[PDB]
This record gives structure tokens, C-alpha cells and sequence, in this order.
């Protein structure tokens, strides 16, 4: 097998700043080559290194023959920083953003933005991970050792033509859907391998997926201890025999290396609706863990991190968003699952009755305090990952029930899939009209043909 590539670690120069180029290039997969996009390379990107309570300055470089935005997932930042439309990059273009980090540790990402292509530009190869360090973290003594015990897995899959080019088409299909592949590629490669020392390994597990969810789990069914989620670390390790993760969605797991023993971390068959799983519905492998040798130093604690008590929730104010799908693409979504008019579709797809209008902001949301958002698709019986910019919010409930052990701490998305969720959203920091936040689904096809709304602070 390959060796499981390795995102760059990028700190700042002398100068403070990091610089970011967007380029179109050449990969391969599978024997056949393929034009890609990636930052500072053919594609993904590296990992952005941050550290709390400082600043950084970012210099991004347009050098796509196309329009596009650079979204940090998952930072809690001022909306100017993704900028609205001063956020837009045309061809050639540069634009310059200062980050001031003030959130707990965690692992974000970030990738394009583009009003109705995001799908295809993430598609096309486009994402970065954002690691954010702290104080607290760092006394912890977890695996910490960039590229050995400490390894970021991104997983996607693409859909390949026969030439061996992306075969991306937000078609009416896709819109319902969302976009699938049949080569399933961790960090860039098909299946790679990863040397690990024995003790304990450190995944930062992406689900960068344009609509696939993944459910990670071990060959052998050993364990995975969750120490983190979206927005970081979790009160105490939470041990789990399998973890569904959602599109966009980051988990960092700890896994036990204790032998020579090799085995593969696995994605398990995920119900398409609630549908049962004949055995010929297999495990696929995502990479493979090596063990060698050396022994690493990374630890375990029993207690990671405190998390603040859920505030109650009298005097907050509640805002209630409602996620509808046109019928027809709902309709022709199930037909596939088994197998007119002028229509329009590119705006398809609404929250609140409204497909996303980048001039019309839904309403004003209160700065520094805590609101109660009530996200409902209970006229649909597709998954929606929903996620909201400039926040680490607390689940109170997801999709009806109070969250898993796992998803109780901090989160950017949560699962709204034929019914209701609850979340709990504090927002620090600014957003505009014209730099205002966004709040959508994170099936990127979904995203893209309007199930969107924006939203000032
Ligand atoms: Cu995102
Ligand atoms: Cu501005
Ligand atoms: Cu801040
Ligand atoms: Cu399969
Ligand atoms: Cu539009
Ligand atoms: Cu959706
Ligand atoms: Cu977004």
C-alpha cells in the first residue's frame, strides 16, 4: 500500500503571516491521471497551525481561472474574515485576512465557499485543515507528534470518469442527493498504509465528503477513544466500538497500538434511510495502521478538559428554522434509493420557505449571548448536516433526542434528519450585511441549490 500522505504543518514566516495559493494541478488514482485543485499544491492543503490568543495574518492567492472563497469551518471569527462578497477571489486575485484566535483547542478545516459551486470546488480537491493549540491542551500529554502518533485522516470519496477525470455535474439528481463516488481516498490515496509506534495513535478524522456519511470503526472491533469533537476537546475520553461522523463533521479519536499486530481503520455501511443492511453491504478500509517497534509517549488522561454547565434556558431567546426540500427532488431522491415542469433547482431547496439570497439576511442575532435555534425537517426524510459560521454551539437535542456522550461538548453541525434539533448558539464576534454569516446544510448539493439562509450579528 502507499504511505498515508501528510499534510504540511504551516506556522507563521517571520512576517506573521502564512501564505495560502489556490492552483489547479495533476494527481493520480489508481494508475490514471487526473486534473486537480489543491492550496500550496495539486490537492487538499495543509494543515494551518494556530495558536490561541494570537494573531495571524493570511495571504491567499487566487490562481484558479475561476471565482472562489476561502471559509474557515468551524472558527469563531468576525464575518469579515470569510468576508460576503469582498469574500470572493476572482482569477489571479489576492486578499489578505487576520485571524484572532480565541476558542479552545480543536481541529477546524476550511475550503471554498462559492455561492452554488461549492460542491464542485471541494469536489475538485479543494481543503485544508485549521489545528488550533492552546494552553490547556498542551499540558496534556496526549500523542502529539505531527505525522507519527498525532496524523490527520481525511476522508472523501470521487467519483472518477473512465479518462480518469473528477465527473462532477450538479444535475437535478445531484441536487437531491448530493454528489457520490465510488474511490474512496484518505489524505489524497486509495487505501494508504500508516507506520505507528506502539502505544497510542492520535486521529483527526475529517469526513470531507461532499454527501457520503462515514461511520469509522476498527478491522478488529478494538476501540476508539473520542477526546474531541468540532469545537474541541471533551470533558473525559469517550470510549465507542464505531463513530458516524456527518459531512464537515471532525473527531479526534485515540487509538491503542499495543502489538504488532496491523489492522485497518474501516468506514461501516451507514443506513440510507432508516433500512436495514444485507451482509454484501461490506466494510470498506480507509488506511492501514503499521505498528513498529519504537514506543511513543502519548497518553490518556481521565479528564481532558471542563466544559461550562448548559445555561438554562429561560429568557433565551428561541429562533426556528425550518429545512424544506422541492418535492419533485425529494420524490426522484427515493426512486434512485430503489433502483415535470420548467423547474428551476438551483434554488430549490429552502429554510424558512426561502432559498438563500446573498443581499437578504433572515434576521439580526444578539452577540454574546446564548440562543435557543429549533432546526426542523420533519417535511423530509433525507439526512441534512446542519451547520452555523462563527459558533461552537451545545446540542441540546439532535433529531429529537439529547445528544450522545461523544456529542455532548462542542459542535458545528448536528443532524437533522426527519425531525428536530436544539441547539444552544453564542456568537462573539460581528457580522454585517455585507460580511454576514451563514447558516445551511452541509450536503454540499443541498447547500448549493439554496438550502441556505444568512444571518447578522
Ligand atoms: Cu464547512
Ligand atoms: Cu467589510
Ligand atoms: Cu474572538
Ligand atoms: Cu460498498
Ligand atoms: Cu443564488
Ligand atoms: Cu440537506
Ligand atoms: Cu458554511
Amino acid at each position: 500500500r502507499p504511505t498515508l500522505p501528510i499534510p504540511d504543518l504551516l506556522t507563521t514566516d517571520a512576517r506573521n503571516r502564512i501564505q495560502l495559493t489556490i492552483g489547479a494541478g495533476q494527481s493520480t488514482f489508481g494508475g490514471k491521471t487526473a486534473t486537480t485543485w489543491g492550496y500550496n499544491g495539486n490537492l487538499l492543503g495543509p494543515a494551518v497551525k494556530l495558536q490561541r490568543g494570537k494573531a495571524v495574518t493570511v495571504d491567499i492567492y487566487n490562481q484558479l481561472t475561476e471565482e472562489t472563497t476561502l471559509h474557515w469551518h468551524g472558527l469563531e471569527v468576525p464575518g469579515e474574515v470569510d468576508g460576503g462578497p469582498q469574500g470572493i477571489i476572482p482569477p489571479g486575485g489576492k486578499r489578505s485576512v487576520t485571524l484572532n484566535v480565541d476558542q479552545p483547542a480543536a481541529t477546524c478545516w476550511f475550503h471554498p465557499h462559492q455561492h452554488g459551486k461549492t460542491g464542485r470546488q471541494v469536489a475538485m480537491g479543494l481543503a485544508g485543515l485549521v489545528v488550533i493549540e492552546d494552553d490547556e491542551i498542551l499540558k496534556l500529554m496526549l500523542p502529539k507528534q505531527w505525522g507519527i502518533d498525532d496524523v490527520p485522516v481525511i476522508v472523501q470519496d470521487k467519483k472518477f470518469s473512465a479518462d480518469g477525470q473528477i465527473d462532477y455535474q450538479l444535475d437535478v439528481m445531484t441536487a437531491a442527493v448530493g454528489w457520490f463516488g465510488d474511490t474512496l481516498l484518505t489524505n489524497g490515496a486509495i487505501y494508504p498504509q500508516h507506520a505507528a509506534p506502539r502505544g497510542w495513535l492520535r486521529l483527526r478524522l475529517l469526513n470531507g465528503c461532499n454527501a457520503r456519511s462515514l461511520n469509522f470503526a476498527t478491522s478488529d472491533n478494538r476501540p476508539l477513544y473520542v477526546i474531541a469533537s468540532d469545537g474541541g476537546l471533551l470533558p473525559e475520553p469517550v470510549k465507542v466500538s464505531e463513530l458516524p461522523v456527518l459531512m464537515g463533521e471532525r473527531f479526534e479519536v485515540l487509538v491503542e497500538v499495543n502489538d504488532n499486530k496491523p489492522f485497518d481503520l474501516v468506514t461501516l455501511p451507514v443506513s440510507q434511510m432508516k433500512m436495514a443492511i444485507a451482509p454484501f453491504d461490506k466494510p470498506h478500509p480507509v488506511m492501514r495502521i503499521q505498528p513498529i517497534a519504537i514506543s511513543a509517549s502519548g497518553a490518556l488522561p481521565d479528564t481532558l478538559s471542563s466544559l461550562p454547565a448548559l445555561p438554562s434556558l429561560e429568557g433565551l431567546t428561541v429562533r426556528k428554522l425550518q429545512l424544506s426540500m422541492d418535492p419533485m427532488l425529494d420524490m426522484m431522491g427515493m426512486q434512485m434509493l430503489m433502483e415535470g415542469g420548467k423547474f428551476d433547482f438551483h434554488h430549490a431547496n429552502k429554510i424558512n420557505g426561502q432559498a438563500f439570497d446573498m443581499n437578504k439576511p433572515m434576521f439580526a442575532a444578539a452577540k454574546g449571548q446564548y440562543e435557543r435555534w429549533v432546526i426542523s425537517g420533519v417535511g423530509d426524510m433525507m439526512l441534512h448536516p446542519f451547520h452555523i459560521h462563527g459558533t461552537q454551539f451545545r446540542i441540546l437535542s439532535e433529531n429529537g433526542k439529547p445528544p450522545a456522550a461523544h456529542r455532548a461538548g462542542w459542535k458545528d453541525t448536528v443532524k437533522v434528519e426527519g425531525n428536530v434539533s436544539e441547539v444552544l448558539v453564542k456568537f462573539n464576534h460581528d457580522a454585517p450585511k455585507e460580511h454576514a454569516y451563514m447558516a445551511h446544510c452541509h450536503l454540499l448539493e443541498h447547500e448549493d441549490t439554496g438550502m441556505m439562509l444568512g444571518f447578522t450579528v
